[PDB]
């Protein structure tokens, strides 16, 4: 088939990162789905951001689920031209008309362990917005799966971190999966190789990637003909793409 392209965060190093420009660019692309992380803030909002604070990739300070979402919205993004955070409703907003759909990321908050009822939040806001149906939902913690197992029929792919899968070794990771009936998993593009990609598939799972963000890891995912991989480089993604179909 095809390797699908996922705008990572609406294309990083293109638009800066979770940008309301990399977002509306990237819904008008030629590629699958667009990326991206979600947290809550302390007043019941929900906030497209990656950190679950504010430091990293704008001019604030501070956890966003210790936050109100005015405050939130008072925040200017590094290289955004003036943006702030959007919320997921805004998000939605750029997507109902687009042929890109959404893969989700359920991310802990700043002391790595899960935002309580979060998951169920984001499904409900999903299905307001007329988006759960058109979403993937991912994420690096076996308790965020298995709440999504619980509460939604939509697709749901495990994010194995390259210290997860050197540590427990590809074997255990495969026994993971399959326990907690989890269908796909994404390993980090630098960890991929053809024989791993081989042991996924032979136990019944999907295999794709995250973090291929240069040229050589681009030609890698396509190479290997991997389900999915995200990318901060979505204009030479498809680019390079285009190019693999007919070479
Ligand atoms: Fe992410």
């Amino acid at each position: 088939g095809m390797t699908r392209i996922a705008s990572h965060r609406g294309g990083t190093l293109e638009f800066g990162d979770s940008t309301p420009h990399g977002f509306t660019a990237t819904a008008a692309m030629a590629l699958e789905e667009v990326e991206f992380d979600l947290h809550p803030t302390a007043d019941g909002a929900i906030v497209v951001h990656h950190d679950p604070t504010l430091d990293a990739t704008t001019d604030m300070t501070g956890a966003i689920v210790d936050m109100t979402l005015a405050k939130v919205k008072t925040a200017t993004i590094r290289y955004g031209a003036g943006s702030h955070p959007m919320t997921l409703e805004e998000l939605c907003a750029l997507y109902v008309d687009s042929h890109v759909n959404f893969r989700c990321e359920i991310k802990p908050g700043v002391d790595g362990l899960p935002y309580e009822g979060f998951v169920a939040l984001v499904i409900a806001g999903l299905e307001r917005h007329s988006m759960l149906e058109r979403t993937t939902f991912s994420s690096f913690l076996l308790a965020s799966m298995d709440e999504l197992w619980k509460a939604t029929t939509r697709p749901r792919l495990w994010l194995v971190s390259p210290s997860v899968l050197q540590q427990l070794g590809p074997g255990a990771v495969i026994e993971t999966a399959i326990a907690h009936s989890i269908h796909e998993i994404g390993v980090h593009i630098d960890t991929a190789d053809a024989g791993l990609m081989a042991q996924v598939q032979a136990a019944g799972l999907d295999f794709g990637c995250w973090a291929a963000h240069t040229p050589s890891q681009i030609t890698k995912a396509l190479d290997l003909g991997v389900k999915v991989f995200t990318t901060d480089r979505p204009t030479l993604a498809i680019a390079l793409r285009t190019e693999h179909r007919m070479e």
